[PDB]
Parts: C-alpha cells; structure tokens; sequence
RNA sequence: UCUUCGGUAGUAUAGUGGUCAGUAUCCCCGCCUGUCACGCGGGAGACCGGGGUUCGAUUCCCCGCCGGAGAGCCA
C-alpha cells in the first residue's frame, strides 16, 4: 500500500512541476506585455543640434501700429551699431513689405503689419536694426507688438497669404518690445517631430534690454523712440526627435523574449520529468535490490 | 594504419578542449558586459517629455510681498486686448479674491512678510489676466523693488490650515523672483510637473517676464512717488510633464542571459554531431563492406 | 504516379520551409539593420540633478569700457544688500585681477577683464554684489558687457591666460547689463557629456532688471550708474548625459537565438513531414 | 655480484642529497622573503606643480604687534620702507588665540596668514614687526608654517589645528633681527595605508638688517620676517614593498619541479649505467 | 556506476579549466605589478670619493662694492686683517662679464666670477672680502651662484650664453653685512635616463659675527666676507634604477605554465589511479 | 628511394638543426641577460630608510674648543622654551658634566687644544634642552667663534681607555662646526646611523642651527668683550636608519634560469614527437 | 512497394537475463636471443541509434539508421 501511495505521490509531483513552468511562462509573458505597453504608452527625449552655418531668412512680423518705420538699416557684421540722432527718419535699407490680414481670435478687425527680412549670417552675426517713432497719446504704456516665422522667402512666394498671418497667431506666441529701450533679442529656433508629417519650427529668444540715453532727443511732449535688434544667438538648431520605444520594439522584443523564454519553460521541464522518472525507477531499483539481492 | 586513430586522438582531445574553452570564454565575457551595461543603465534613467493639454486651469498661488506698499486695483480682465487705460493712484475696483497672512520668516526666522495671495486667472482659452497695480509714493529706501511667489493651488492654501508651513515650503521650494519697481512687468507663466519615484508630481512653475516701460509722467512723481504694475496670466494652454523611466529591465536580463546560455548549448552540441559525424565518414570509407 | 506524385508533394515542402526560414530571417535582420539605421538618432538624453552643498566659486569676466568700479561687497551670509550711496568708492574688497589682452576675434580690438571669484555658497545665499560708473559721453545707448567661464581657479591654477581667455570669449557669449538697473543676474549650471566624457559645462542666467532712483546725484548730463548683483540661484546642478539605448550585443545574441527557433520549426517541419507519410501510408495501405 | 651492493647506496643517497639542497633554498628563499619584508624601499618623485597650494603660515607674537603685510607679485628687490608705522594688514590676519596643548598652562596666540601664490612669478610674502624692548634677552618670535591653508579656513573647531599641528613639527622660530628670509618647500610621503602625508622643510637664509633709520636710543626690534616658494617640483616620496608578492613561491614550485626532474633524470642515466655495466659483465664472463 | 565514473571524468574536465582561470588571473596580477613597477622606480644612491675637485663656479652680482681681498687660504685658517677697507692680496683666478638678464630681459648682470677651490684634503678656501657704501635699502646683500666649473667658462665659447641658460635652476643665495659667511659646498649629480649628469651644488651655511670695531663704521658702511671651503671629499651619486624587467618575469610565467602543466597531469594520473574502483572488480 | 631518403633526411635534419640551433640562441639570450642583470644589480646596490622611535635618547658627546673663554654658565633647562635668564657676563651655575681633556690634532700633531666635553640632553619627550653661556677676552679674535663637535657616547667615552684616540677618530670622521660670536645658535641635532655592512653601522649627527641675536642692553659696552650662547636640544624622537638592500638574489635567478631550461627541454621533447610523427609519415610513405 | 537476415574494441568473431563484454591481430612498456621483433612477460581500446519490461537487461518487445538477401512496378 505504501507503493500505491507513492504512485499517487510521484504523479502529484508529476503535476506540480509541469504546472510550475505552465504558470512561470503565462506570468512572464503577461508581465512583459504589461510592461511593453507601458512603453508603448509614453515615448523618450532623443535632441541633437545639427549646427548650420547659413540660415534661412526669417520672418519678423511687427505690428507698429500708427509709429512710423524711422529706419530699418541691416548693419551686416556691424557687432557695435553706428550712432545716430534719434528722432528723424531715414535709411530705409530695409527688405519691408507691408502686407495686412484680419487678425483671427477678434473676426472683426484688420491690422496691418510690415513683415520684415531677419539676418542670416550667424557666423558673421548679421543683424538688424530698426527704430520706430510715435507722437505721444494717451495709451501711457507703448510696446510694438512682434510675431516670428521660419521662412521669409517662403512668405514672398506663397499665393493666398492668408495662412501666413491667419495661422502664425493662431500657433505661435505674441511678444512685445518697450517703449524708450533698445530690446535686444537673440532669436534661435527649435524643431520638433511629429508623425503626421516631419517636423515643425518654433522659435525661442533671450530679451536683454540696455537703457536708452534720452539726451539728444529731449521728448517735451514725450516722444517715445522704440529701438529693436534681431540677432541669430547660435549657429545650432536643436531639434528635438520623439525617438520611441513602442512601435517595432515593442513587437520585436516582445515576440522575441517570449519565443526565447519559452525555449527554457519547454527545456527544463523537459530534463526534470526525465530525471524525476528516473530517480522514481531508482527507487523501485533500490527497494526490489532489497528484495532480491 | 593508425594514421586515422591518431587523427582522432589529436582532434577529439584539442578540438573539444578549445570549443568548451571558447565557450567560457564568451559566456563569462558576455555575461560581465551586459550586467555592466545592464547597471550602467540603471544609473542613468532617460527623461520622458509630452504635452498633456489642459483647457482650464485652477487658481494659482500668485503671492505679492509687498512691504508697506498700498494696494491700487484687482481686475482680473477677462479677455480684454489691453487692459482700458487707467488714471494712476487713486484706490478702487478691487475686486480680488485675496487674503493676508504673515507668521515668520523661513530663512532666519527673522520676522514677519505680509501677502496679498490672490485667486489668479483660470481660463487659458479665454486668456484671463490679473492685473495689479501698486503705489510707493513714500520712499525711503530710494532703490525700488517688489517680491512675488506663486504656489500651486488656491483652495489647497485654503483648505488646510497649514498656513506658516505653506510659506515656508513654497518659500523654500520656489526661487524668489521680484518684478521691477516702476513699470510694467507683463509677467505670463506656465507649469511644468516633474514625476518621482513614489509617483508624485512635484510641481514647479516657469515664466516669461517682458518688462513693458511706463509713461505715467500723468502722476507729478518728483517727490518720489514710485507705482508699480504687474499683469499675470497662463501662457499657454498645454502643460509639460517630466518622468525618468528605468531603460533596463532586469525581467529582460535573465531572459537575454538565459537566452545566451542555450545559444551557447546548442552551439557545442552541433560542434560536437559535426566533428563526430566528419569523423565517422571516413569509417564508413575506409571500408567498404 | 500514386507514390511518386506523393513523395514529390512532400519534396517540396523541403523547398517551402527552405524559402520560408530564408525570407523570415531576412526580415528580422531588415528590422534590426533599420534599427541601426535608428541608431543615429538613438543618441538620447538623461538628465540628473546633483545636490551639491558647496559650490565652485565662477570666474565673472565683467568687459568695461570707461568705466570704473566702486563697490564689490560679497554678503556671504546677508541675502539682503543694505542701503548704499551711489558714486563714493568703498570696500573693494573683490579680486579684480585684470588681464586685459587683444581680441580673439579680430586680434584688434581692446578688452579690459575683471574677474572676481563670485560667491561660494548657496544655502546661505551669498550675494556677490558689484557697482560701476561712467561720465557722459557720446553713447546714445549705455551697455558694459561680460562674460563667464567654468571656475575661477581653473583660471587662477593654469598657465597662459592668453589663449586662456582669448578662446573661452569666442566659444561662449557675451550677455550684458544695462545702464541704470540693478541686473540681478542669477546663474546655474548645465553639466553636458561630450562623446568621450570631457564633461563641458557652460552658464545658465535669469537676469531681472530692476529701475533706479537717479534723483540723489542729479545727473544733469547722462551719468550712468551700473549695478549688478551676480548670485548662483540653483542649490543643486543639472548632468546632462547624452547615453546610447542600443548596443550590438543585444541585437547579435536576439537574432543569433532567434535563428534557433527557426532551426526548431524547420525541426517541427522535419517531424510533420513524416507523420504525414505515415498517416498516407496508413490510409492507402 | 658485488657490483650489485655497491651501487645499491650512491642511488638513495643523490634522492637524499637532493632533498636536502631542496630544504636548504626553501630555507634560503624564505630568509630573503623575510629580510625584504622588514626593509621596504622608497621611490622619489618631482610634480611639477604650477600654482597656490595655500599654506597655513602662523606667528606667534604674543607682545609682538604687527606693523606690515606687502605680496610683491612680482619684486625681487622690494622697495624701502618706514620702519615703525603701523597698519597695512593686508595679510588675513585670522588672529585666533588658545590654551597651550602640550604644557596645557599657557595663554598662546596665533597671528595666521595667507602665504605666498605664484611660484613660476616667485610671489613673496613680507612683513614687519615692533616691540617695546622688555628684560627677556634673544628676542625671537615662534612660528610655525602648517599647509592646507584655504582648508584651514573652511574648517570647523579651529582649536584643533592649533593643538595638533605644534605636535608634528618643530617650531622653528625667527629672530629678533636682520630679516629672517625663509624659503619653503613640500614633501609628499605615503603612509602604510594608502594615505599621504605633506610636510614642510625650509631653508632659512638671514641677512643683516642696518639700523641706519630708526635711530633707536633704547634698544628696540624692528625683525622682519620674509617667505617665499622655492622651485616647484614638490617631492613626492612613495615607500613601496620589494616585488616578492608570488614570485617566491611561483620560482620555489620551478626549483621542486626541476629537482623531481633531475631526480628522474639521474635515475635513467644509472639504469643506463647499470644496463652497460652488466652488458660488460656478459662479455666478460 | 560506469555513468558515475564518467560523470567523475566531467567533473575533472570542469576542474581542468579552473587552473586555466587561475592562471589567466596570476597573468593580469603579473602584468599589473610590473606596471605599477614600471610606475614607481626606484632610487639609489652610492657615495663615492674624489681626492681633486673641479675647481667650481662661483657667480657673484656685488653690484657698487668692490673685491678687496681674494687670498686663497691653501689650508691655513689663520686670518689676516691688514685694513678692514683696503684692497690688496688679489691672488685668485678672477674674471669678470657683465651680461643682461636671461629672465627679466632689462637689467645686466655683473658676474664677477671667481674660480674657487679644488684641493678638498687641504681644505682649500677662497677668502673673499667685499666693502658697499651706505645706502638706503635698510639691509645689505650680495646675490651668489654656482656653476660647475669655471673651467667650463674658461675654454667654452658663448660665454653669454653659458651663465644665461644659469638663471633659475638654482635659489640665489645671499649673504649679508658685516658677516663672514661660511659657505661649505657639496655637489651631487643625478643620474637620469638620457645618459645625462646634471650636477647640482647643495651647500650648508653658518653664519659667523664680525667686529667692525677696529675700523670706526659710524656713517653706515657695511662690510662683507665669504669663504667656500668644499665640505665632504665625497660626491653623492643618486641614480634612479627600474626595478621591472620583463626578461625576468617572462620565466615567471614559464614556471607558472610548467606547474599547472604538472598539476593537469596529477589530476589524469589521479583519475587513473581512481580507476582502481574497476580495476578490483577485474580481479 | 635514394632520391626519397635523401629529401626526407634532409628535411628532418634542417628541421632539428633549425630547431637545435633556435634552442642554442635562446639559451645564451637569457643567459646574456642573466649577466647584464646580475652585474647591473651588483653595480648599484638600492638604498632603504626607516624611522624607529625612543622616548630617551643617550647622552652624546658635545666637543666644544673654547680657545681663551671660559664656561660662564652651564644648565640644563628641560621643557623650558624660556630658559631662566640670569645677569648676562656674570660667572657661576654650572650644573652639568664635564671633563677638560687636552689632546692630540691630526693635522698639526702637536697642539693640546682643550675639549670640555659635556653631555647633550636625553629628554626629547620633555624636549630637554642644555644651555652653555660663555664669554671670553677678545683682544683679537675679530672673528669670534669657537667650534663644537658631537659624538653619540659619553658613557662609552668615560670608560674607555686611549682617550686621545677616542677623541683623535671623531674629530677625524664629522665635520667640524661653529657657534657664532655674540648670537645664540639654536641647534637642535638629530641623530641619524646608517646599517653598514661588515657587520657594523655606523652614526651620524646632523643638525639644523638657528641663530636668533643677542642684545647687549643690560651690558655696559667695553671693549674687548663679546659673549654669545650655544644652545643644544634634540629634534624629533626619531632615529632615522639609511640601509642599503640587494635586489638581485642568486638563488632566485637561478631559480629563473632553472625554470627556463625546463621550458627549453619540454620544447626539445616536443621536436622529439615531431620527430616521430615525421617517422610515422615515413611509414605511411614506404606503405604507399 | 512488400518480405527476411544480420550490425560489438581499429580490425575478425565469442559472448547473454544475474559477469575478468573474452580471444587472435592491432596499440603501449621490460628482456635484447645480431638488431630497431624473427621470439617471450606485463599494461590499453567496444555491444547501430531511440523507446519499453525486468532488481539488472548488450540478451526479451516496439520504432528509426546501415548493409546484404529475395518477390517486384513502385512507371
């Protein structure tokens, strides 16, 4: 009776080691599953700056309002500009073209803009400088309002203009300049990745506004002279690429550690039934030696 | 002849001992690389970046510091372009969800710094802006400046009755930034939320002051009247989140190390079939019948 | 034709499984070959921050023109600077150590550094206060540039402050402070990795201007009075480390294994193959 | 035959002789070990440092103000002087005074400087010093010269490097007199553990100092007291261990194995030995 | 049981690639230690003895004084004093360039050179005697350096050049007024790799009072004398020696490979000799 | 089979000879090395330190020369950084050890030139320290100075016998050096002895003086009169040993050489089995 | 396609339900009888593979691999 009971015992092991590696692989795998659809949930940061030595021209998409453009003079490596008497016009050296649109957000008004050619020469650090004048009213608070957009050329041949100034509000952000300061700003530009299509471009900026002698000027009814640059602060453009982690990794990983993993739940189960049968045939051996010795 | 028996005795003994060496040899050195790498890449998790977008936001903590500097106006412009033009310091339309506590000093202990905490704009869509203005026409320190904070909630401060202690960590926690004393100080914000460990979102704020010069020369201010101006409001709608993931999993270690292993296995077995097999066809050459 | 159409229906189940594998290995040795082809951009970033007690105290390459200094009272335990007077020069107890040299740029024009150690200590919010001065001149806009680079001792300790600093003016940039604000510059750190570990580090800023009350001196012709308020902001720094996800290891050993369970289904074939033939073999005998 | 009992002995006895030769070199190789193992040998080295390396300088005055401070940044010959006016302490004079360590009775005082930068352009600290002639003769003035000075400011509980850096030199003073010069230089030795220690040796170099000038009509002191930096190459001394850490006993398992080897090997000569001996004997027969 | 005595053969052939770890390991050791020994070497140093001296280089920048006395003492230490002031008694091999500054490139050098001694056994010292008038630098000095020969400056060329390349290598010592400084020289050569011998003058000075009594200084005129007696009739012979020599531990690692050759080879006879278990079983 | 036997003969033997030989070069190879090495270790013997340490020096030997002065005052203030100073130029209070001997110059042979040998002080832990003011008539000695010699053994110079050459072999072997005139030379010896070989070490005293000056206020000025003191301590309670090891060792070399005739002969077996694998190729070829 | 016969050291076989899987040759070592074996004395190498019964199966049974033997269309 005793060998009965250990036929059921050995059978009971039996079981209990193929449903050991029966359960391991099913919890790994949906382990893994999980865990790759986490992945898959939420992508990783991979930027890289492909620094450039001649960039586009940019567009510069002031809104002055009712000053006037006193002067828009490209100094083109001129690093320390020229001093000139403020408060007169001249030099229109300038690439303006004054091109309105009605602004989107309002549906009822128009504003003109007189789009303007940025600097391209990073190396030589090309510039531009501007000067805007205006008669002093009640409004007590002057900033000259400024939009940014990669292309200008593009603007220049693009039909249905529409988009160009429709859409720059509508995505980009609106900054402003100061009255009576000279705002320096050290423009760079950004590009993402998204999967519709290839990229995008934002831009970024760094304000650093100096102080305005207003000696030479005397504003008695209080002529404010808004003055403004436009630098290119590198010659990189980091652009920021969504690298993922979950379409072919995914799939790939997960097809392969399963398929691979599976392998050992088959082999080791395989070698311990073997050799658990075979001590079981020991035992038998060893108990009939017993018997028959 | 014993030429063949030779032969056998030269390749079992040096062929076999090479394969079995060579198979260490590029178990244990793979396997040392690769926990290597796999600790390596546990000491540099890699950051996760998205923009989770929000169409309203809560009540921010914006926190004024003003020391002995008289409050002028709350409106919180909903929409407006520009906020209508304003004559300066005369009081009125405060209209600011605001409260004031001041216990201690977090650095020091030094003393007491009343807060003016205002509810702070909620709707992004619709570009709601709060804006201040101020008035120092006593001046006795002649180098002007006004200290703010932001803290994350409004009904968070409210709710608990932590008041010192909210001063004390957000004042610890978020940086000092002071807008400038005189003029305009356009200042939007945005928030940015950080993940830890315990899957708390730490959360920071980040802004974009442009300082907007003043002509209020409307104020005859020779005698040194000094009136501040501050315009808050939610940059934009979307909001950046942080998280560092684990790049190794060590349920993928074992997997690629065990993996290896049976690679290793059956690469010595068919070692071995081949060079008996290359061996015994020469047995079944050597004779005929 | 009742065999031999059979065996040679089995015979090309050889060539299928043949044609099968191939193709499948091939199309796994394309995904890896296109994740390699991903490897360019595989280069990712992992920030960390390490919170450091004590800090390196920076070099501050202040770039003045006719300017002439006045104050460089360094609060190393006040976080607040008490009232002061403007013009009257007093305690300039910093350690302007000027080297002024040619440009690096056109090796033409003239430079006038004045580095001072800056602060130390962040917990306790060392302030590096500073104060300049300029008469009147024809300068329609006033600016007194500078600069900065990693430490004030890798300065001090090496040789040939020449290239030194002729090289560190034109590798990083130049933001300056204006004519009549206290431009309390703040500045952190970014620690970026290079491709073998150099370890370049260059300066985060977040100025904020402030205005001045200039009715204590009547300036009646333009005088300018410069303050700047250099301060480290950040009680921990962030390391930005460039690591790659990918290695040819994981890629050799899963292909490599991979290819095993192909040798096992072309096994599964193998066996099918002759079930199927005994299974015939039973039906038509 | 007799042959047989004759070489029966010489056989055992070569075994027995190279046992004992065996015996002798492990004994011989086990002294050697044991002899370069109690006398460790140093290696010198020179670095070639460039720069600070702030050292700790100290006085002892106690009566003895100080009157000068000078850093001659680049003066080989420093200019004249007023001898008797007080002031320019541009030294960090970090005064700091405690109880005696050692006799743990006396009042002593501390007058802690910053000390000579700049060896490649030989900066010097000067000084100057005054004291109301009293009855004590041989006016000397003690003075220890401890490094680690920029630590030394940084570090908490200042009472222990008064207390503990007496005990590890020697004080050697300065005189009441005619300049006492004191070059300067380091010793960079490595403990047992891994640690180093740094010590300070100086050549002092007096010059006599004409009283011309202060006209003294009671018998005053007016000792100076110079530093420098002598050439840079700071000595660094490394006691390292004789190179015996397996070689012994790798070379004592080659000295067993060749001796087993000629063992065997004199056991075949002997057989052959024997064979022709006994293949004459069958032709002698 | 033939299955366990072949799985006992596995575990030999297991234990067979142990001392090939163990002897990959003493490799790399090897192979660090003699790194670190080609790091570090060592440093020597053989005391021999010389019965003449070179007769050295002695650089002197009196400045305004003026050598009143150059008498070589042969080994008398009796001292005359004729006149503290007047010149006389210049019998030493003098020579005298002025030549300007390797260093700052603006100032000349006086380099009143005199030759010095060479007898050690007799204890040559080459009195020298210097008188400065009063100025106002509050403390008197003569800066002093030595070279290597003066032969090497008698027949050699580029003289300027000779004391030029002479100009920081050593400290410019000094000695002072109304002392008689008493300078014993000792010179050590350092043996580096280049084959080169840089020699390098190490001297112990005691300073020694002087009576200016005899002579009435009162207006502020300082005097100054010196001698350079050669101290040890010994040169001190530092040499820097590697102590790793590859041709030394390459049979190191011989012996390492001949014992676990040895150790291999025990194993297999072992296992023979396990075979026994069978072997009784066959009888 | 001539043509046969001759190309494998001389195949064989170009292979033994060219590996016979190789064996030979090797062989004086290293045993040139072996050479180069030994004598080059023998050549520049390696130099050791070390520093022991004793809390109680002995007493050494202080061979003073006064010429015409005299030992106005003799103490031994330990642990005193401020010796009790007396009346300068006054006599008396001498509380030491002494013994005026008068012997024999190597150099003159035939002066008696005094010695009063004191003994130095022994508390270094104390930092004990002796004091030997002087004064003399300096009517000509414009140079003021009187030398002082050390030795390490005042008790091993009180027993000894043949004083005159127990002082003669150390005023031979150390340099002689000299206190100042009307300073006070701080001289604080150290001791160092270097392990010689022969079964002998020897001693050392170096010393670093310090001259700190004199002022002669509480003194009415006169002529010919200048005194000056002479002060002795020790440095440091260390023994520095300079001891010179050998790096090269016979029985390791040996050892080495042993080890590589080893390899050469495990080598030359090996051509041996190359050579029968040679001969089994033979048989294969006579089989065909 | 079907039906038998056999498969063992490197060679030839002999063994078989309970074990010096043996022997001759071949492989190694001691003797040199004129010789590197012409002759002796000691040591060494194996059940075609897989599964199943049996205390144990190289033996008993089944399935695959290898030959050789026959009918032979398997076209």
């Amino acid at each position: 009776f005793s060998r009965t009971c250990l036929k059921n015992f050995f059978s009971v092991l039996l079981i209990l080691v193929y449903l050991l590696l029966m359960g391991v692989a099913v919890f790994l795998v949906y382990q893994t599953i999980t865990d790759f659809r986490d992945k898959l949930k939420h992508p990783v940061m991979s930027v890289s700056y492909k620094e450039v030595n001649m960039y586009d021209a940019p567009g510069i998409a002031l809104y002055p309002g009712k000053a006037r453009l006193l002067s828009c003079e490209h100094h083109w490596y001129d690093h320390i500009p020229p001093l000139k008497d403020p408060g007169q016009p001249g030099e229109n050296t300038c690439v303006t073209q004054d091109i309105s649109y009605i602004d989107p957000y309002t549906n009822k008004t128009m504003k003109h803009a007189l789009i303007v050619q940025g600097p391209r020469d990073v190396r030589r650090r090309e510039l531009v400088f501007l000067q805007f004048h205006l008669n002093e009213t009640k409004q007590d608070f002057s900033a000259i309002d400024y939009l940014l957009f990669s292309s200008y050329e593009a603007f220049l041949k693009s039909h249905d203009q529409v988009k160009f100034m429709q859409d720059c509000e509508s995505s980009f952000s609106s900054w402003k300049f100061s009255g009576g300061f000279r705002t320096w700003v050290k423009m760079s530009l950004v590009k993402t990745k998204e999967e519709d299509g290839s990229q995008s471009v934002e831009f970024r900026q760094e304000t650093s506004v100096v102080n305005f002698i207003d000696r030479r000027e005397t504003p008695d009814k209080g002529d404010q002279l808004f003055f403004v640059v436009f630098e290119w602060k590198d010659p990189y453009i980091q652009e920021i690429q969504d690298i993922i982690t979950a379409n072919p990794w995914s799939m790939i990983a997960l097809l392969c550690s399963v398929f691979l993993v599976l392998f050992k739940a088959a082999d080791f189960a395989k070698l311990s039934v073997k050799w658990m049968i075979k001590v079981r045939r020991r035992h038998l051996k060893k108990r009939a030696r017993e018997l028959n010795h």
